[PDB]
């Protein structure tokens, strides 16, 4: 390992950046409480364009790589989609059904899965609601596909539990992982996931036994987002102004990146290993291990 260093600072949003996504190694997208979706493209420098504007806060984004749509949602309860060539002012693709803030979005293998403060996650295919995952007693902060072919899904909630679903039924509840709001999930494989929480912890969990296999300790506040890098390492971020990189296999805290923002809301990983970061200073940042891409 060698440390990540700042590659680019992407300025344009006027309020917090709440979610970021890699589109490809030359394109990233972000959404913000400013109500915009921005697509940033790298030529020599990164240039941002607004591909959608609305009044409602946007809190989640993902990328449907076959339709080449940026999907996004937030306070107005809708999930919309725009192409990579949309212009601000054009009406958006719409997934209707949530009754509260859409706080998470993910896409895998043709499946969109959304988490909401309406206390549900919803699973969508071909523009249509297939499963309503209704069971949690409080906001669903995250939802992920475990297996598209088995219709297995994983949700994380303010009710302090993680639930594994098959179809629209809960088949297992993990109530012993965190004693606080669960904020995010990353599926390692069919048999393991990582979760993070307002308790400041990230944990690797055996999906079959519910055993905590490893705890990654160090964040000093809430942990809002976790992702797996191409090499399997964990990237996390949160309320303590940090982005952190961990060895999934042995728990080592490989790097702490401290930023001048009160909250770091979101991270995502490019295929080339670069890390995209959305924060409360209204910036998107890209970090890289590759010196050829360092801002310095």
């Amino acid at each position: 390992f060698t440390g990540y260093q700042l590659s680019a600072t992407l300025k344009g949003h006027d309020q917090d950046v709440r979610d970021v996504v890699a589109v490809d190694d030359s394109k990233v997208a972000s959404v913000s409480r400013d109500g915009t979706v921005r697509l940033w493209s790298k030529d020599d420098q990164w240039l941002g364009t607004v591909v959608y504007t609305g009044q409602g806060f946007l809190n989640s984004v993902c990328y449907d790589s076959e339709k080449e749509l940026l999907l996004f949602g937030g306070k107005d309860t809708m999930i919309n989609g725009v192409p990579l060539f949309a212009t601000s002012g054009e009406d958006p693709y719409t997934l209707i059904g949530h009754q509260g803030n859409v706080c998470s979005l993910s896409f895998q293998d043709g499946v969109v899965i959304s988490g909401s403060w309406d206390k549900t996650a919803k699973v969508w295919k071909e523009g249509s609601l297939v499963y309503n995952l209704q069971a949690h007693n409080a906001s669903v902060w995250d939802a992920k596909v475990v297996s598209f072919s088995e219709n297995k899904f994983l949700t994380a909630s303010a009710d302090k539990t993680i639930k594994l679903w098959q179809n629209d039924k809960v088949i297992k509840t993990f109530s012993g992982i965190h004693n606080d709001v669960v904020r995010h999930l990353a599926v390692v494989d069919d048999g393991h996931f990582i979760s993070c929480s307002n308790d400041g912890l990230i944990k690797l969990v055996d999906m079959h036994t519910g055993d905590v296999l490893r705890t990654y300790e160090g964040h000093e506040s809430f942990v809002y987002c976790i992702k797996l890098l191409p090499n399997g390492d964990i990237v996390s971020c949160g309320e303590d102004r940090t982005v952190r990189i961990w060895s999934k296999e042995n728990g080592s805290l490989k790097q702490v990146i401290t930023l001048p923002a009160i909250s770091i809301w979101s991270v995502d990983c490019m295929s080339n290993g670069d890390i995209i970061v959305g924060s409360s200073d209204n910036l998107v940042r890209i970090f890289s291990q590759e010196k050829s891409r360092w801002a310095s």
